[PDB]
């Protein structure tokens, strides 16, 4: 019970196939993008996220992240469109990040790593409910949007402003009235593949959409996620840094892009 999966030398992604041997399957997640061969597909639509209606209810941290937790009992908060069929309800965000300006993100783009990467998670309604959605090959919609550290972002403020209420494994805030809206970039523009949870249990049931632009973060917001704590209250500190997945191969898969 106790040598569960983490992000350390001694339980860390090089492990995680022993609990979950899917670690080693077709089509896992996060891949390398490579800009490049990635082709464009006409046939592509544009994403519908349609936010306006979402209704956030609470931030916890999970002793890997911090989820912000969303109301998904109607279709509030969905993700349509690009390579999708049918409606993504949001359930929930979070985000990877590093020790170090210069990792942080789970995909890379032509190697490069960002500080980084923000993972707005949706299921398909078609499924009824999550633990439904994640048996499906089709079951997940997750959005991956980058960070670079330089301007701050507005609308992640109130987000880093709650953290430390939530410091510790299991700590839980109320966050509603949360917009989500705030955290994306100007630009839809994405790549899209098909690929999988990148924490166990690592189920291949999601397709990514990555967005191509960024969103900038500022040095002192990122630092206010590098103080969170990896351990409960009362045990030796462990700071939440580098919980990021690094790429796996891309195998038989085919990335592509919405945009010339
Ligand atoms: N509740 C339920 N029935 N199943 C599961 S499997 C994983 C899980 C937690 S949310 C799925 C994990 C996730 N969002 N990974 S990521 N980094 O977005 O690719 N719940
Ligand atoms: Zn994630």
């Amino acid at each position: 019970m106790s040598h569960h999966w983490g992000y350390g030398k001694h339980n860390g992604p090089e492990h995680w196939h022993k609990d979950f041997p899917i670690a080693k399957g077709e089509r896992q997640s996060p891949v390398d993008i490579d800009t490049h061969t990635a082709k464009y597909d006409p046939s592509l639509k544009p994403l519908s996220v349609s936010y306006d209606q979402a209704t956030s209810l609470r931030i916890l941290n999970n002793g890997h992240a911090f989820n912000v937790e969303f109301d998904d009992s109607q279709d509030k908060a969905v993700l349509k469109g690009g390579p999708l069929d049918g409606t993504y309800r949001l359930i929930q965000f979070h985000f990877h990040w590093g020790s170090l300006d210069g990792q942080g993100s789970e995909h890379t783009v032509d190697k490069k790593k960002y500080a980084a990467e923000l993972h707005l998670v949706h299921w398909n309604t078609k499924y009824g409910d999550f633990g439904k959605a994640v048996q499906q090959p089709d079951g997940l919609a997750v959005l991956g949007i980058f960070l670079k550290v330089g301007s701050a972002k507005p609308g992640l403020q109130k987000v880093v402003d709650v953290l430390d209420s939530i410091k510790t494994k299991g700590k839980s805030a109320d966050f509603t009235n949360f917009d989500p809206r705030g955290l994306l970039p100007e630009s839809l523009d994405y790549w899209t593949y098909p690929g999988s949870l990148t924490t166990p249990p690592l189920l291949e049931c999601v397709t990514w959409i990555v967005l191509k632009e960024p969103i900038s973060v500022s040095s002192e917001q990122v630092l206010k996620f590098r103080k969170l704590n990896f351990n409960g209250e009362g045990e030796p500190e462990e700071l939440m840094v580098d919980n990021w997945r690094p790429a796996q191969p891309l195998k038989n898969r085919q990335i592509k892009a919405s945009f010339k």
